DNA sequence: CGGGAGGCCCGCGGGCCGCCGC
DNA sequence: GCGGCGGCCCGCGGGCCTCCCG
């Protein structure tokens, strides 16, 4: 330190962020809304949303919910740019990853895996951050997720991992995989993981109960 | 489905954010120093960085970097409050906690337990952000790690790691256990993990070029 | 017995590498 | 023999719940 405390200078407000993040947000909304996956691969990094029409019984209740358009995600997840560990020196030039559509095309297939999940019932939104602007990727997928509290974000995780691999096979199969088996690596988790009863009562409460703020 | 598809009907543009994001990281630059950890507990969400000014031989080059001032931090981290996958199980209660003190601390902590690293060396910064603010953490956190490539966050990594735990005891210890044990848990990883060699030169590496 | 810090699980998805498709 | 995508590792830290202080 060499200087005192004080609590009161290291807080930092920005209403003019906030307003940035709601712009954003409302951008989202009303990008146009495309099949899953997209019919086109496209460079770019950023943030997508899922959405559920189908009729598959514990998920019914999407398709009067997204009857005449798409409101509400059943998924909110990111991509951002490979920007890794950096020194930026050579390094050589060879520019543009597509990282938000394979994320896109990836949860595509492991809904192609499910047996009881079509995906044909499955329709998307994203949105590229591009440059100086992909900072904010995480903070509008977290500004979507609360608004929106998608159910395999807030309820029936699990959608969002990838292989844990070999040095994690200890660990319990997650409540997605539980109850959309079988991407097969989730065959190979050994751990104590939850019964689909409480799960599908979790599901069931999601709908029922009021989540409005 | 709906009818095109268009790339740049996709794309976000808004140039006013490059003025916030700046003035985030001079707020953030010019909040006082504190040891690791700072003096008092405190709530709150928010972001950190921590800065050396020691002589460990790798790192040895932080003592002139951050000699007249601290300018270089060698990691930055964020707290995020109580359930951002909407919150826990609750009522209306008790709204306030200290995740970002708590986190600070468990860093010091897991420095103290070193053999090589010596606590007095370390200084942090750390920022609040209350309470509609907090979708801004990860933003300004994201914006320090590409400004000042902290070389914990870029080049040797897991500090930020937690116990994997049981489930995860066949994963390699990570490259800062390497270089820094120890945590006992790391000790509980049967991985094959970096060579020192190997970690030493992209240390380096990162102090030429 | 009550509140909160910390211990100990895994969600999410970044990055790298090998493999396939060219 | 090359590039891009998927497969297979673990980074970062969230969140629950324990237990540890009161």
């Amino acid at each position: 330190h060499n200087k005192k405390f004080d609590r009161s200078e290291h807080v930092y407000r920005n209403d003019s962020f906030l307003e940035l993040i709601k712009d954003a947000v409302r951008f989202f909304s009303g990008t146009p809304v495309h099949s899953l996956p997209p019919p086109e691969r496209f460079q770019g990094a950023g943030v997508y949303a899922l959405y559920y029409t189908g009729h598959y019984s514990l998920y019914d209740e999407y398709s009067r919910i997204n009857r005449k358009a798409y409101n509400l995600p059943i998924y909110v997840g990111k991509a951002v740019p490979a920007g890794w560990r950096q020194s930026r020196i050579s390094d050589h030039e060879t520019r543009a990853g597509s990282e938000l559509s394979n994320r896109i095309r990836e949860h595509g297939r492991n809904i192609a895996k499910t047996s009881n999940l079509d995906l044909c019932d499955f329709s998307c939104r994203f949105v590229i951050f591009e440059a100086t602007g992909s900072d904010m990727i995480s903070t509008v997928q977290a500004a979507l997720i609360k608004i929106y509290k998608p159910l395999w974000n807030t309820v029936v995780d699990g959608f969002g991992n990838h292989t844990p691999g070999a040095g994690r096979f200890a660990q319990a199969k997650s409540d997605w995989d539980v109850i959309h088996p079988g991407r097969e690596w989730a065959e190979k988790c050994t751990g104590v993981h939850s019964e689909p009863y409480f799960i599908e009562e979790r599901i069931k409460q999601y709908f029922s109960k009021s989540n409005f703020t």
